[PDB]
C-alpha cells in the first residue's frame, strides 16, 4: 500500500458512480436527440443528472448546462462574458492572483491579445485572502466580470464570496442610475465541492464552475448560470446542433452525466459527513507533524481568522536539503504534490501561489500539499508521517 | 423486438469499449499530469489510445489531439484558421474559407457565425444538384487571395455521399506552389470525417488533408473525439480554443478523461483491425435493404442514396414512399419495429421541414419531406431488414388507409 494524499489534484470515483456510468454505456447508448424511447431513455438519465447537480448547490435544474470539465466552464464565461459586452472601449475584469490555471490564462490572453483589461487583485500576504474592498476598489464603467474561487487549491483558503457578491449587488444599484449595466459574479468553485457546504442563493453569484474529478466523479463538468437567458446572459463559445439549449452543442455524453449525476447525488447526501471525517484526519495530521517536526516545520494553510477546506495541509520543513519535490521524491508511500498537479513540469520551482500569499522564497521552495479524502485514516497518516521523518533524515541529515 | 437502423446518428458501445472503459475507471483513475505512479499508469493508456487513433487514419501519435467530441474538433479547426490568418499577418484583412452546402451543423454554423460577426469571409460552394457532391472545380473556383481553409465533410450524414476529398487535396497542394511563387497563404484542407471512420478505410496520406475531424460515438465508441493535425507544430499550426493546465501540448488543456480515451482507443483499434469487414458487411446488407424495398413497393418509392457516378458508405439508405400521407416522421411513427430517423439527429426538433440537405442536392420537395434514413451497422442481418421492410409496408397501410 502508497497511501493517497492528493485528493485535490483528482479523486478515485465512488462505486456507484462507476456504476452508474456503467449502466448508461449498456442501457442508455441512444442519441439523447433522438425521437424514439433509446433517445428519450437517455435524455431522460442526463434531466435527473441535472437535477441532481442544481439540488448540490441549491439551484434550479435550468440554471445547470453541462461541460467537459472545469477548464471549459471557466473558459466559458470568460468568453461569454466578452460577447456580452460586445453586444451591449475594452471589457474589464476582476479577478485575484491565485486562481488556477484555467482563470489565470485565459484572462492573460485577453489582455496580450488587447481584447480586455484584467486586475489581478493581489491576495493579503497576512491572511492568504483576497481582501473585499480591493475589489470593489478595482471597479470601473467598464467591468463587466468578477471571478474569484471560492476555495484555493493550494493552501484551502476560502475566499469571500458571499461578501463579494453583496457588495458588487450594492454597486449594481448605483451602476444603473448612470445607466451603466450590471457586473456579474462568478466563482470557481472546483475545490469547494463534496467539502464543505455549496449553496448558490448563499454565495449570491451568477455563475459558478462545478468539476467532477474533485468529488469523486467522473472528468466532466457543468456550468451554473442563475436563470440562464433570463435573468443571466451566457454566450456560447461552440456551435452546433441544438445540445444544451444552444449554449453547450455536441451529441450529450451520457454516461458521463449519468456519473457527475450520481457523485452529485452523494454529496447531497453527505456533504456534511465528508467535511467532517476530513477535519478530522486533517487536524490530527497538523498535530502528528508538529509532535514530530516541532519549529522546523512551518503549515501554510493555517492564515490567521479565515476559514479553509476540510481537507489541505500544505506544509513546509525548513532547511536547504528539503524542497518539496526532493522529499516527495524519498517516500515510499506517501503520495501528495507540491503544487497544483498542473504545474508538475515546473516543480523545481517555488509556487507562485504561495509566493502570491506572503509565504517567503525559502519556505515556498520546501512546500508539500496534502490533501486528504473520504477515505483517509488516521493509521494512514502515521503511517506517512514516518515515511516524511525517513524522508527528511536522508536529505537534512538529523539537526 | 425493435430492429435499429440509426447508426448514423449514434452507434451502442462494442463489448470491448465498455470494458476498456470500465477497467479504466477502476485502475486508471489517477490524474495524468501527476508525478507518480498512479498518474504515469493514466499517461500511459492516454499515450496507446493515441497512438491507436492514429494508427486507424494512417498517422502519427504526435499528430493527435483528444477532443470532447466532433463539435469542439470542428469549432476548434474553424477558430485555429482565424486565429493563424491573424498571426501571420502581425507577423508579417479577414480570412476566407471555403465548404459546401450540406455539412454538419458544427461547420455550418460556427461558419455563419463568423460572417454575422465580420470576423471571416465564407463561401459556401453548392454541391451539384445531379450527383449531391461538391465539385473539385467548384471548390478551385472558389478560391481567393485570402483563402486558408477549404473544410468538406468526407461524407455525407443524410445521404452517405462521399465528397472528393483526395482529388480536393491534390488539387490545392498543385495551387498552394503557385501562390508561394506569389507569396500568397497556402490553404489548408479539413475534412469532418466523422460518417466514414469505421464503414471504410480512411488514410490521411490518401486523402492528402492537413486536419481531421474524428467521432468516436460513429464508431461504437464513447462520446468523445479527436482531431488530426499534421506535424502539428512542424507543418500545420493548432492555436486552442481552450487556455489551463497544460495537457494535450496545450492545444487542448484540461485534465484528461482517461476512461473515455481508453474506451476510443479501443473503438480505433477494432477499426484497424476489421474496418473491411464492416464495410463489406454493411454493403451487403444495405444493397439487399434497397433491393427489398423495391420488391416491396415497387414504382413508389424513390432512392435518395444513388447518385450518379460518386461514391458512397456502404451502410446508408435514405428513401422515400410517394404519397401526401407519408411524410417521414409520419410514416416512422406508424412503424412498431423500426428505429430510423428523417434526417440527421440534431435535427429532430424539426421533424416537418424537408430536408434542406435533400434539397440542396436536387431531391424535389414532394421526395424530400417524404424522406426517412436508414443506415445499417456491423450487427444488421438481412432477416432484421425483411422485418422493417415488413414493418414499412404496415405503416404506409395505415397512413393510406380509412380514417
Ligand atoms: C456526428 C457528426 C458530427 C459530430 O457531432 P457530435 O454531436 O459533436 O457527436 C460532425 N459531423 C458529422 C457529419 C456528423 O455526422
Ligand atoms: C481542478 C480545478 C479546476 C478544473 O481543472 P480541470 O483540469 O479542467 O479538471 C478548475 N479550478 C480549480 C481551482 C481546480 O482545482
Amino acid at each position: 500500500r502508497k497511501v493517497y494524499m492528493d485528493y485535490n489534484a483528482t479523486t478515485p470515483l465512488e462505486p456507484e458512480v462507476i456504476q452508474a456510468v456503467t449502466e448508461a454505456m449498456k442501457e442508455a447508448w441512444g442519441n439523447p436527440s433522438s425521437s424514439y424511447v433509446a433517445g428519450r431513455k437517455a435524455k431522460d438519465i442526463i434531466n435527473t443528472a441535472r437535477a441532481s447537480l442544481a439540488k448540490m448547490i441549491g439551484g434550479k435544474p435550468q440554471d445547470i448546462i453541462f461541460t467537459s470539465g472545469g477548464t471549459e466552464s471557466n473558459n466559458l464565461v470568460i468568453h461569454s462574458t466578452v460577447r456580452c459586452f460586445h453586444e451591449q472601449t475594452r471589457p474589464h475584469f476582476i479577478t485575484c492572483t491565485v486562481e488556477h490555471d484555467s482563470i489565470r490564462l485565459p484572462l492573460e490572453h485577453l489582455v496580450e491579445d488587447q481584447v480586455a483589461e484584467v486586475t489581478f487583485v493581489p491576495v493579503s500576504k497576512v491572511n492568504g485572502q483576497v481582501e473585499v474592498e480591493d475589489i470593489l476598489a478595482a471597479v470601473r464603467p467598464t467591468t463587466c466580470l468578477v471571478t474569484i474561487m471560492l476555495a484555493n487549491n493550494e493552501t484551502g483558503v476560502i475566499m469571500p464570496i458571499s461578501e463579494i457578491s453583496r457588495r458588487i449587488k450594492a454597486l449594481n444599484q448605483i451602476r444603473a442610475a448612470s445607466g451603466l449595466p450590471r457586473v456579474l459574479v462568478h466563482t470557481d468553485a472546483a475545490q469547494a465541492l463534496g467539502k464543505r457546504r455549496v449553496d448558490v442563493e448563499d454565495l449570491g453569484v451568477d455563475f459558478l464552475t462545478i468539476v467532477g474529478h474533485k468529488f469523486y466523479g467522473p472528468r466532466i463538468g457543468a456550468l451554473y448560470v442563475r436563470g440562464v437567458g433570463k435573468l443571466t446572459p451566457l454566450y456560447p463559445m461552440l456551435f452546433g446542433g441544438g445540445q444544451e439549449r444552444n449554449f453547450r452543442p455536441g451529441t450529450e455524453n451520457t454516461p458521463m452525466i449519468a456519473g457527475l449525476g450520481k457523485a452529485a447525488d452523494l454529496v447531497s447526501e453527505n456533504c456534511e459527513t465528508y467535511e467532517a471525517h476530513m477535519r478530522d484526519i486533517r487536524d490530527y495530521l497538523e498535530e502528528r507533524l508538529e509532535a514530530e517536526f516541532g519549529k522546523r516545520i512551518h503549515l501554510n494553510s493555517r492564515f490567521p481568522g479565515v476559514e479553509r477546506l476540510p481537507n489541505t495541509c500544505n506544509f513546509s520543513i525548513q532547511g536547504s536539503q528539503l524542497r518539496g519535490y526532493m522529499v516527495l521524491a524519498q517516500c515510499q508511500t506517501l503520495l501528495a504534490s507540491v503544487g497544483a498537479s498542473c504545474h508538475s513540469d515546473h516543480e523545481d520551482r517555488p509556487s507562485p501561489v504561495l509566493l502570491s500569499c506572503g509565504i517567503p522564497v525559502d519556505v515556498a521552495r520546501n512546500a508539500v500539499r496534502l490533501s486528504v479524502g473520504r477515505s483517509t485514516t488516521r493509521a494512514e497518516v502515521d503511517l506517512i508521517v514516518q515515511d516524511l521523518k525517513q524522508a527528511v533524515n536522508q536529505l537534512e541529515g538529523p539537526v
